[PDB]
């Protein structure tokens, strides 16, 4: 097997570790033994933080970072340096892997270290180009960073490399029992010249990673599983953190009757290391269709067969130890409480060591094909049709990576973009590349890692907008109102009463009665997402044809231009003409953007491209601002529905009766029923409805409310914005990415 | 069939036709027939435009141009206007242009209509967001454009659009056997909103067309036979004009063993009418596999038998009139010139109607699977590999479109990117949509229409720059020089001689001797062409190899950077520390982008996706200017190399020595051979030769001579650039552009 002499010399140069803080090492603390999982061995001493190491680190990462923020071009310099020394200390970083997590050494040294040091230096680039090309927006600050115990050099690569692009500083925290190769990452910075400062590891277990979220940082960048996802949802809701969360969600690996068999049961068994713990990959859930089901199964359990398990640091194996006797047990309770199925493993489990586990004949509507999955373990279901297969497929909670294999040209790409997550690899998986994005939707979290397409979230406008202030509704005498003005709501391509059956009166400034508005409720608010899921049509749409409606709303505002500036003074007292030229302006912005807002073609590489495409988000609610009683409606709408949403909008509630005028210009307009549903009342009622509801993906709160929404959006971890938003500002190519997701579809390429 | 009624009453209240200049139509000039093709009746009088109307046309469209120009948003209201009418107007475009130009009432309702409305409606989008998404941008001014008779309201929409869309007026000539279609599009442009003089339509012969390309307008866009393409880029040598051509080249049509047979067959019947005159099409030369061919051509002959010839209005019919007399003599000339192969024809030629028409059985090496075709009319041969079908494709002067068949996900996907072309449609043919760029590589011209992608040509940067003046040779008294300081060429990985055998002192600025620099002449450029031919796999490299050589070289000259900055100053008595690190920092500028230019995914809303890819141009030759000794040449090369192309520049004629001290970085940073290769000497022995050479791809001339250059690369019409360009200024993303081919591939997508 492989020496680990180097790796051991160096442990026991760096004796006791403290933390790696403001660019040097602090003394060891409360110390903790780190175990080699294989042997049972102790490496070293590892230190648990303390909440003065956190405010420590994070007050040097503050103090660092404005002159790492300066000047791009030296940044780059020391992105490549990194990637240089993590290539001449290539086999060093892969022995230490190995020592420290249990995983082959041939996987550490051909898969781990190569993509981390290509992380870096493709990241190099990002900041050389940043202030040309990314030339509206800044750092965001100080980043703290959490990462799993299932790949740590790779993990830390992809938080530090686009954290440190986009000129940020970092405090990360490896995954308690693997630290040893983030504290080698900690132990090369001074060589590679990074700043002092600019980088900062802080060692500990779950508590120190709350510490981390808490504490006084501009961005949280997190990857685990759900459950913590939750709670650093709840626990930075209202901050004002940016946030991005890599959850769970081991992804199916769809095999089609015409799939080339041999090589779909080869990139199978080549996975079953791989798909352990949270990352992004493909092959625990395995989707056989019938005709070919048993021929599979038969030849995968023989190609399981010669996986070998045993000594990570022989590089003849392929199954390595269990990281902690605590995922063991997990994997042997997990299999433990199954009684569902045909269990097949490949030796008897002994020691740190669990073999490859198939489980097959499962229903699809079976838990186990359900549930989380530990260990080295494959589920498998059939299918008929490959209608089926989607449909089993995206029957989770997760969406993350999926696999498809079918020697067809039309199947593959006929399926690819029906499976719902953020990565699918044809005809291969767990394909990974700098360039490619990879990141969840829903329960698998939001964000993206790697490409031009994981910058965003760690930056900021170069501009700050503030949103406009809270306005109080105009209060007046009361009187009872002898003509028909009482507004309605509009849901389902219909005006409809409010479930609750109040409405109050509106007033202009000096109290006059204007007329009245509906109050929604929370069974209002169910009614429209009824209505949106009953137009999930309109996100299968061509952009010519939501081009087409947006123009024609816009033309049919126009036409009553007039008439909306006269609503908009009788409320607000102040005159109404540019306030209606903006939306109509937001409008045939949103419709130009409707069939242009492309996906990115990346080179890899690897085996062909991968497209990341742009999708839908789904389904949007929305609460709009008090101020610009059209226009921050029109601003919230007009992108959200050009980009393939259906949308929910709470109006303005102050000044109502502008959205109210507006359900006219929909209905002539067009508009395909439940693609645009409009509440009236009051945002107290609305705002947690809307961020809790299990069947929204987004909510959009701009008129306040945001610890309350993004608390409640934790339920099932839609996306959230909560601004700022101001409706006075052209805000159009910002919300097309509120109102997108990224799909990267690797395919074959010549 | 259909009723002509309402466009003969518009053709007896138009009368004999004048021109549609400023805004009004002129009196009718000097008067010739149009005729009816399928009837031989006179349809209307029209002009031959005199001189004094092109000058007035460009008057007016110069004079209309500012304000045009002023507000997108406008703009983007006229377009959409415009689309309105064509769709309002359908079919009364849709009768003319079958009594105009033959082609089947069908097809012009079905397939041109449409497309020319989705034109407008597309690009008016591009109008309103030229201002913020295109921000560096600014319109040209006056367009002169010239279409040909295949598609004439089609080929209008695709000139007039995006010159609309980005500020620009124009003048547009329709060929002289079709203008009626422009005509009406003319008579609707006062409805629209188009400002007087925005559109400029004038109707005559090639002579017309001449003078407008030669008239005082800011670009030339042109689509028509390669020959006439030839001589425009002759007529426009040297004056500043942005020149874009769509010239000949019908595509090769490739069918695999495992192709949908009859959904092949299927597409190229329905092909055959279409694939006339110079348009982006494919199926007029057939390829099929030999394990199929038989069976393929004995389907193949059947279908063309159910192709109906006759009244282009009557709905049923697939193959109307021919154009003209002249193309029918064409066509026939044509067929009794060949006599190779096996002819055979559907029925016997009548009046105006030729037979659709296979000839099969022919060899790869014959000369008519590469000579032009005319008139309904298909060329077949086989291949025994995908490799010789490649090779068979790419065995002509052209590049165009190109369709390949095969069910088999990887091999429709790897032979795609193989074929020398700019469009490439896996399991169809003509698939054409607004979003997706189309145009020439080689002998079928250059630029691209369509996308985002077709506006950079309708476009100029908002901030012009301006070459530095040429610097002439500094002179001295002529002693000899007693060490040895003679420099040498750097060719194909080594120095090398001249050929020529001379070399010039060099002096400094008060006469010091500094060294001796070769003279190279014609036999070292083609040494340096057949190097690079030699290299041709750096242009199948991975972005990130290149990357990692671009490093290298910006390492290796910060090893040597007050060398470097001593020799500027040695040459040119000024300080050269700043341009040594604007050098470098160019080459890090080239290495972060070599993996990043990403092609852009198209939604289109026919089947599935259009991937607009980048592709290297080629081999470039490059003249540099005289100042800026080092940076000039490396802020050309740098990019260059980045996107894969292979590069032979010569340096700085006055201040050589920089160049020759580079030789030795490209050999310490491992450049494998022939992708760099470096001239030295006197420009007026360069830059005809260059420009000429069959074998260059592009010639870029930064030190004058762009008369010459840009008439002699007519030869092959290489693409050209000829400034301005300030080495000063960090051009890089613009030089991204001139060293990349835009190749459109349409794939399925679910």
């Amino acid at each position: 097997p492989e020496s680990a002499k180097e790796a051991y010399a160096w442990l026991a140069e760096k004796g006791d570790f403290g933390h790696f803080i403001g660019g040097a090492w602090t003394a060891p603390g409360d110390l903790f033994a780190t175990v080699n999982p294989a042997t049972g061995q102790t490496l070293a001493q590892v230190s648990q933080a303390t909440q003065a190491d956190v405010d420590a680190a994070v007050k040097a990462a503050r103090k660092a970072q404005p002159a790492w923020a300066k000047d791009g071009a030296a940044r780059a310099r020391v992105l490549y340096a990194l990637a240089r020394l993590l290539q001449k200390h290539a086999r060093l970083f892969a022995v230490l892997e190995t020592l420290d997590n249990g995983k082959p050494i041939r996987e550490a040294r051909d898969i781990d270290v190569p993509l981390a040091q290509r992380h870096f230096y493709h990241h190099a680039g990002y900041a050389q180009l940043m202030g040309t090309e990314m030339p509206d927006r800044a750092p965001l600050g100080v980043c703290g960073q959490v990462i799993p115990w299932n790949f740590p050099l790779l993990m830390l690569a992809w938080k530090i490399a686009p954290a440190l692009a986009m000129g940020n500083t970092v405090v990360l925290k490896p995954a308690e029992w693997t630290p040893l190769t983030a504290l080698l990452f900690a132990d090369i910075c001074g060589q590679a010249g990074v700043p002092a400062g600019v980088v900062n590891i802080v060692t500990g277990d779950g508590a120190v990673g709350e510490m981390i979220v808490t504490a006084q940082v501009d961005k949280v960048a997190f990857t685990g599983s759900t459950a913590v996802g939750r709670r650093i949802r709840e626990a930075t809701a209202g901050t004002g953190k940016a946030l991005s969360l890599e959850l769970g969600g081991k992804g199916p690996y769809v095999v089609c009757d015409d799939a080339d068999i041999d090589s779909a049961v080869e990139g199978l068994v080549d996975a079953i290391w791989f798909n352990q713990g949270q990352v992004c990959c493909a092959g625990s859930r395995l989707l056989v269709q019938e005709g070919i089901a048993d021929v599979f199964h038969a030849k995968l359990r023989a190609r399981m067969d010669s996986l070998r398990i045993g000594d990570p640091l022989d590089k003849c194996i392929d199954i390595g130890a269990m990281v902690h006797p605590d995922q063991l047990a997990r994997v042997r309770d997990m299999v433990a409480a199954n009684t569902d199925g045909e269990v097949y493993q490949t030796a008897v489990p002994a020691g740190c060591y669990y073999p490859p586990t198939l489980i097959s004949g499962l229903a699809p509507a079976s838990p186990l094909m359900q549930q989380e999955i530990f260990g080295p373990v494959l589920v498998s279901t059939t299918f008929r049709t490959p209608a089926e297969a989607v449909e089993i497929a995206n029957n989770t909670a997760y969406g993350l990576a999926a696999s498809v294999w079918s020697e067809n040209v039309n199947l593959a790409l006929d399926l690819a973009p029906k499976l719902v997550a953020g990565i699918v690899w044809i005809n291969g998986t767990n394909m990974m590349d700098a360039a490619a994005p990879f990141g969840g939707v829903r329960e698998s979290g939001f964000g993206r890692e790697g490409g031009w397409e994981g910058l965003a979230g760690y930056t900021r406008p170069a501009i700050a907008t503030k949103s406009p202030a809270a306005v109080a509704a105009y209060t007046g005498d009361g009187a009872a109102d002898g003509l028909d003005r009482t507004a309605k709501l509009y849901i389902g391509g219909k005006q409809t009463r409010p479930d609750g059956g109040y409405s109050r009166a509106v007033y202009g400034p000096k109290g006059k009665l204007l007329g009245h508005a509906s109050l929604s409720n929370r069974k209002d608010l169910r009614n429209a997402v009824e209505a949106m899921n009953a137009a999930s049509g309109w996100s299968r749409t061509t952009g010519h044809l939501r081009a087409q409606i947006l123009y024609f709303i816009g033309e049919n505002l126009s036409a009553r231009a007039d008439e909306f500036a006269n609503r908009i003074k009788d409320m607000t007292g102040k005159d109404g003409k540019a306030e209606v030229a903006a939306s109509i302006d937001r409008l045939f912005s949103a419709a130009a953007w409707a069939d242009k807002y492309d996906g990115q073609v990346k080179g890899v590489p690897l085996r062909g491209v991968a497209l990341a495409m742009k999708e839908p988000v789904g389904k949007i609610g929305i609460l709009c601002p008090d101020a610009a009683p059209l226009l921050g409606l029109v601003s919230l709408m007009a992108p959200a529905i050009a980009m393939g949403n259906r949308v929910t909008l709470a109006a303005s509630e102050a000044f109502p009766l502008a959205a109210t005028d507006f359900y006219q210009v929909l209905d002539t307009s067009d508009v395909p029923a439940g693609v645009v549903n409009i509440l009236t009342g009051a945002h107290a009622d609305l705002a947690e409805p809307m961020a809790r509801h299990l069947d929204l993906d987004a909510v959009w709160g701009l008129s306040g409310h945001a610890q309350v929404i993004e608390a409640a959006s934790a339920g099932n971890l839609k996306r959230s914005w909560t601004g700022p938003f101001d409706p006075a500002h052209d805000h159009t190519r910002d919300i097309l990415s509120h109102a997108t997701e990224v799909k990267t579809i690797w395919v074959p390429y010549g």
